[PDB]
């Protein structure tokens, strides 16, 4: 079933222009999402700690970035990075242009 779940985590990027994953008590991964809001753009808030499949959903997600947290930054069916990219591109203007279109 691990494939069935992951299949949804990869589609969530297409079903939503901007989607970010996080948890209940996991810093760094939550802040990256707070940036979008301040970017005058809209995004979806999803917490693997409150999801029924928080075990698997986060099992395949945590690997996406292989980080203690579940940081997921992907807008317009593209990868941003985070922990340096999502933060830099913001002040660099590479992010504002992404969330706006690309």
């Amino acid at each position: 079933a691990r494939e069935e779940l992951r299949r949804r985590l990869r589609d969530l990027i297409e079903g939503n222009r901007v989607m970010i994953f996080s948890k209940s008590y996991c810093p760094h991964s939550t802040r990256v999402k707070e940036l979008f809001s301040s970017l005058g753009v809209v995004y979806n808030i999803l917490e693997l700690d409150q999801v029924d499949d928080g075990a698997s959903v986060q099992e395949v997600l945590t690997e996406i970035s292989n980080q203690k947290t579940v940081p997921n930054i992907f807008v317009n069916k593209v990868h941003v990075g985070g922990c340096d990219r999502t933060f830099q591109a913001h002040q660099n203007g590479l992010l504002q242009k992404l969330l706006q279109d690309d």
